[PDB]
């Protein structure tokens, strides 16, 4: 339904305390929206952590 999932559109990996690792077309839930960058929690692994917006596909399903 919908929601605030998104897809990891490019490979990466966490960097900060509260980060996360994605894949190129990985998919993660966003925890709330902030601007620049968001908290999100990667389903691949149930993590959370930070997702660069600008490299990422959000979606409500």
């Amino acid at each position: 339904s919908e929601d605030i999932i998104v897809v990891a559109l490019y490979d990466y990996e966490a960097i900060h305390h509260e980060d996360l690792s994605f894949q190129k077309g990985d998919q993660m839930v966003v925890l709330e929206e902030s601007g620049e960058w968001w908290k999100a929690r990667s389903l691949a692994t149930r993590k959370e952590g930070y997702i660069p917006s600008n490299y990422v596909a959000r979606v409500d399903s």
